[PDB]
C-alpha cells in the first residue's frame, strides 16, 4: 500500500475548480510533485475538453492524472482518446481499486458536482495506492494500447 | 419518454455474456433492432478489447451500442479511443440520464459482476429513452469529436 507514483497532473473546467485546488493541497501534503494544469479559477465557463490535453501528454509510467469536471464523464471520454491513457470516473473506493488492479488506470476522472470532497481525497488515496494486478490483466490492457 | 434510436449493437467479453443475452431480449421485446455482435457464449475466456471495434463502427446518431465486461471499466476505456463514441459506465439511472443530456452518449458500458440484471434494465431504459439537451454542452461535445 505504498504510492504508485510520486508526479501527478491535475486538471479541471470551472466546476471543479474548488475540487482540483482541495485535491491538489492534499497531494502536496502527501509529498507529491503537484502540476496544476488550469483551467484558472477566475473562469467562469469553460469547455472541459480543452484541458485534458496538458495532463493527458504528460501522463507515463510515473505520472498520473486527475480530470475534473460536473459529472466526470466529459473528461473520462476526452482522456481516453489517447491509447497511452487509462482514465476512469470514481464516485467510489471500490471503483478506484478494481481500475487500478485490472486496467493499470493512470487518469482518475472526478465529477466535482456528485462527490464531495472528503470521499473524492479517500477515492484518490486508493487510486494512488493500489497495485496493478498484471498476470490474465496484461495482456487487455496491452490491447487498449 | 420516446426511445431516440430503434438500433442497438451489443458485444461482451466472457464476464458479459449473459447480461449481454438478457438486455438484448429485452431490446428486442421493446422493438428495438439488435445486433449481437459477440463473443460466442461457449467462450469460456476472451479479452474485452478484441470485441468493441465491431460495436463502435456501427455506431451513429441513428445506432447506438452497449459493451460489457467485468466492471465496465475497462470497456468504457476500449470504446472512447475512437472519437464518434462517447461511452460512459452507468450503474445508475442518474448517471444514464446525465450521459446522455450532457454528453449525448451513444455507448453504454456496464460491469456485469457488479450490476443486477434488473437494475441494468432501467439503465438501459433511462439511456435509450433520454433525449441530448444541446444548449451550452453543444460546444464540448463537438469538441470530443475534434
Amino acid at each position: 500500500g505504498s504510492m504508485v507514483v510520486k508526479r501527478v497532473f491535475l486538471s479541471s473546467d470551472h466546476a471543479g475548480v474548488e475540487l482540483r485546488l482541495f485535491l491538489s493541497a492534499y497531494l502536496r501534503d502527501l509529498g507529491c510533485e503537484v502540476f496544476d494544469c488550469g483551467c484558472d479559477p477566475k473562469e467562469h465557463s469553460v469547455d472541459y475538453p480543452d484541458y485534458v490535453h496538458d495532463v493527458v501528454r504528460e501522463v507515463s509510467d510515473t505520472s498520473f492524472g486527475v480530470l475534473i469536471c460536473g459529472t466526470g464523464i466529459g473528461m473520462s471520454i476526452a482522456a481516453n482518446r489517447h491509447k497511452n491513457i487509462r482514465a476512469a470516473l470514481c464516485s467510489s473506493t471500490m471503483l478506484a481499486k478494481l481500475s487500478r488492479e485490472h486496467n493499470d488506470a493512470n487518469v482518475l476522472c472526478f465529477g466535482s458536482r456528485y462527490i464531495d470532497p472528503d470521499t473524492a481525497q479517500s477515492v484518490l488515496y486508493t487510486f494512488m495506492t493500489t497495485a496493478f494486478l498484471g498476470g490474465r490483466h496484461a495482456v487487455r490492457v496491452q490491447k487498449l494500447g
